[PDB]
């Protein structure tokens, strides 16, 4: 059930809370059990620093927030 | 028997307060046995800067108490 | 052995200090084998900001201690 | 073998070491595999605030040191 | 499917992040199921003062990001 | 193979670097697979504030560095 | 295949970075699956205080990164 955001967000534009500063929004192209993922097109944001990457894999243990998009 | 709190919570709107000086309130639209949870129409306060998620993934590992609306 | 404590202090009225400058005081009404609590009429200190919960639920993994009311 | 030493101190007084500027010193009542356990007429000392218990519930995960007594 | 990416980079010049300040690039010569990887011809950038390693052995379980080059 | 090292150091006296600034010295009694050890005569020392113990129970997780004696 | 790296290593001198502002060179003599080793004629760098074991056993959890020797 809970799970379902995350697997109904698949190629929408997620935001992504990690532990410790940082952001990221990209497209949710993949996730696993273990809440692994690789954002398209994605902005990392430490806080403010900005960093771009056409390919992010995210590791699970350090994703606190995920939210997609409205709509 | 404790989990029954959340499980009682269900589309209530309940308080959640995170590890390192975040909280959450929201309407507790799912949640599972690593207590992973969605909120709807979610606030998040750090402590104040706030923010708005019409709907919000939060993860269990990072939930230290969650507070269940009054009556 | 040691769980007997938690046990035997089922609707008592605990003290529980959790990581980091965290404490509760409340009434017992739940526990489970990961030290999950539900604590009734329950006061939140960190120190001091405090809070009160008609209900709270405390994440077993924060607990340090726990304490039993005197005599 | 290293556990036989918190055994041999059932109902000795241990002091305690945990994790982050505190210590217990009590009188072992009762301990499990996961090193918990509970400390009669336990006093309890962050570094100097001191506090006292009539019976103390220490998790086991936050133990670093137990001294037994010196015979 | 989200180690598609880290499986896809074989023999690329990845971007590592790490907890706490430290970033890495090389070569990604192997990877496991931990996220444990050698990287070939690497530089280890704490924040700036660098390193350069001719081999490198990262442990998976400080991994935060990963970013396979560009195009 | 590595915990040959730990294993031929029984009854010898060996220096252990704990998490966080702490120091033993002592007379290895006994380990086990968790590296939790009871040292005896052993010296604990804070960096300067240093405490002696006939017997001493550490607790395997928050060993760092096991040096055994020189020879 | 990434822990070939370490165990190609075997008597070689390597560097290992550990958690927290501390490094290690040493010939390895040992390693497991743990990444657990003993470090010979090894020296411990934390920043500069330095010191210097004969034998030194080091605890894998604590490992994040391992160099091998040039050529």
């Amino acid at each position: 059930e809970p799970l379902d955001l995350v697997r109904l967000s698949l190629d929408e534009i997620v935001y992504v809370k990690l532990r410790g500063d940082r952001e990221l929004n990209g497209r949710l192209h993949a996730y696993d059990e273990h809440l692994n993922m690789v954002l398209g097109d994605a902005e990392e944001i430490v806080t403010t620093i900005r960093k771009h990457y056409e390919m992010l894999f995210v590791r699970g243990d350090s994703v606190i927030l995920i939210a997609p998009p409205r709509n």
